[PDB]
């Protein structure tokens, strides 16, 4: 029982995560980002909600106290980055009482970050990779290149899990060698508790632009089509990692 | 005279060159990705054709000759990299007379390479950088990055401008550091002639989800809104970048 609402469409980026859904054989709801989200019993029958590019706006005030009500009595809840999650630019869920069950501060100012040079995400702590998210992960083997995110920041009892850091290198047309410096860190995933819920904050998209090379992580591809939505080909460690984050989130 | 075919459509992919196309105050002419293209008045009239994920079978052989004769007589023609370009996953360029005219060797099976780490554009030699597409852009002090191109090789008599070097960084939990290695190296812009006009064969793609971090290339930001297309905010230097390569191509 899952309800995904955003990333514009199926027939657009929304194809990325509900085609993972399909392979995973698991059976969720959408919602597309126009369409609104009120109070009700399309709501009331989930066990994990997935916001992603999904506006704030698009849900009632009464829907988000009930969403909110359902994370403390036990559903699991994860928002995905994007331009319109967090604040972004017409995000503003800094602006709703969600915000109180979010492991992260969220900005009330833009807080995109877009990233033209190489960015990995990384473990937070050496002990990060023994969390369920991150296990059978090749994090030191393979670290995975993201594309932007949202400036977001873990609350004082949330767990940070990744980290991103971005790295601005230069290029020697001389000696026909490059150099890498590193230059920048910012919280990629974060987890917590609300009540008897699971809460997960994912600084990163899970579909363009800002998935970036994560959407090809790994040496094999996965193919699915959700119904409605176009088919994808996509890398087995983007499908593994997303498929092990909603896993815990929803205590699958 | 611009004629712009592929990537989907103006409302998805389609809508960031031809709101760069816009904001440089250029009139072009549009065909999505699923509309045919045979002999006529549309094609007669361009000085410069952009093809980028629009499939080999879209366009009929008659119009393929129409567009070569064309192209030998002073028109402009650009190929961008994506899964329906050159060869690619229904892309089938290779098949077909206008093989002939580009500046690059085309594969008959898969040529599609997704970048889950690190990967650079990067000058191929020391004087490409003097040439009016690559001229007063940061490639030494801000090379950009990419996600993926089609595996295309430079004709003889062409010229490679930019090449793509492929990374594979690992991180040590332990002592908390990236270690970055290099592995491949690909064409990525080559240039030559047919008859009178300039031909230019890009292997990465100007839109997601292969254009990766170059989109956001630059500390600045330009907006535009194409008619019929959604709003795009992108790097300025990736502006610059398509600009100087379409007007080299179209002698503008
Ligand atoms: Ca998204
Ligand atoms: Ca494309
Ligand atoms: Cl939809
Ligand atoms: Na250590």
């Amino acid at each position: 029982r899952v309800l995904y609402c955003g990333d514009t469409s199926l027939e657009t980026a929304a194809g990325y995560l509900a085609g993972l859904m399909t392979s995973w054989q698991w059976e969720f709801d959408y919602i597309p980002s126009h369409v609104g989200l009120d109070v009700g019993e399309l709501l009331a029958k989930q066990d994990l909600v997935i916001l992603s590019d999904y506006p704030a706006e698009r849900m009632t005030a009464q829907a988000i106290d009930q969403l909110v009500t359902m994370v403390k009595a036990g559903c699991g809840l994860v928002m995905l980055g994007g331009w319109e999650s967090y604040h972004g630019l017409g995000g503003n869920w800094d602006q709703t009482l969600l915000a109180e069950v979010l492991p992260v501060d969220i900005k009330s100012a833009d807080d995109r970050i877009n990233f033209d040079q190489p960015t990995l995400a990384i473990p937070a702590a050496i002990n990060s990779v023994s969390h369920p998210i991150l296990q059978n992960l090749p994090w030191e083997d393979r670290p995975p290149t993201i594309g932007g995110l949202n400036r977001i920041a873990a609350k004082a009892k949330a767990q940070t899990l990744l980290m991103a850091r971005v790295w601005r290198p230069t290029f020697s047309l001389e000696h026909g060698k490059t150099t890498w410096e590193h230059a920048d860190h910012h919280p990629l995933l974060v987890v917590g508790e609300a009540g008897t819920g699971r809460v997960a904050a994912f600084a990163s998209d899970v579909a363009p632009h800002w998935v970036g090379g994560l959407v090809d992580w790994g040496d094999e591809r996965v193919t699915s089509q959700a119904p409605g939505a176009g088919a994808i080909e996509v890398g087995n460690l983007y499908s593994q990692f997303f498929r092990q984050m909603l896993e815990w989130v929803a205590k699958s």
